[PDB]
């Protein structure tokens, strides 16, 4: 089986200072590789793999592995430049990580919108 | 500009001469637009849009709107061509359907893998 | 071939705060444009065209075309002042676009939303 | 395409394989009256769905057009550090037709190979 999404991410409208998750669940064989993207605007120039610890600690990634693969991406203290689409990655190609990065990958997006308190 | 994937399409294996059906689902306020895309290569340069009746009518798309966005895509008869990378696309930008922009700027994707296997 | 209703759009009776769902399936060669308008009443002069977005928002047209062109027009927090007369336009004439409207067909509905009182 | 349309091939683009991070160079040469429009177009497989126009800069700048008009058309198109997913339908389209840009268009096919490293 070539990698499926079973859960994608949702999309989310935000408030400044609050926070969100994301998820992600995905199954095939062998079992797939989960990575995070972002961009400011859905566009393949714009689209960057964020990690555990991006933005200097605002972003959390946990992700586990077993016969799946599980994912939840975390922003705290969220502000208006974190507003974007935000994408779940997913591959068990032997060269998806071999240096257009999303060739060997599915992809799942959603859209969070970050509003100013009042 | 708020629609979101309640349910993706799933990726699957098939045989030649088989039939597939991919099934999306999406929330939005209000009612996101549901739109089929595919391409051989998962690159934006090769992703372009089916349609109801597509590749000599072996492609059908039945979509419903009402609170939420449903659609299904099948495609009977599978060739070893019918293989790649296909994608619901959804939106409720008002936007969303302007000609001047990167089909991809004002909607979500969600993607999956279709492998055509030859019946030997 | 011309542009020609399979399905055209069914008046239907709503109440305040509900939303309505209208349906215009079209058939040609090439496949034909559509259009949704509106008008209070029945006549030329109130008719004017609906856009996605419109009314605050509470006015979607989603719009797909294969062989046939298939549309909704879909409404919510439906008003008394929403009532009226609906129309699917729709043409694959070269120049549709560019001679009035004398080059799309029409097919109408009435919604008539009543007060939930 | 018969009427309005006169423009002939004089030189293809010739069908190749090659090796990955490997370039290859396709050349087309048109003449007619009066001078055709030429232009490249590609697709994964061979078939009007998956045609797309190419144009100098694509794929990250891996792609280079050179189209050159005096009396007749040239054009070279040059794929750089190539990757399998170069692979395909590469074919030049040439026309001298008044309304080619609003078929009216010629085309000539070649076939691209790319084999990773053994």
């Amino acid at each position: 089986q070539n990698a499926g999404f079973v859960k994608s991410p949702m999309s989310e409208t935000k408030l400044t200072g609050d926070a969100f998750e994301l998820y992600c669940d995905v199954v095939g064989s062998p079992t797939p590789e989960i990575q995070w993207w972002y961009a400011e605007v859905n566009r393949a120039e714009s689209f960057r793999q964020l990690w555990d610890g991006a933005r200097k600690r605002r972003v959390t990634v946990n992700t586990a592995y077993g016969s799946n693969g599980v994912s939840v991406l975390r922003i705290t203290r969220l502000t208006l430049e974190d507003s974007g689409t935000y994408e779940c990655r997913a591959s068990n190609d032997p060269k998806r990580n071999d240096l257009n990065p999303s060739i060997t990958w599915i992809r799942a997006q959603a859209t969070i919108s970050v509003l100013q308190k009042e």
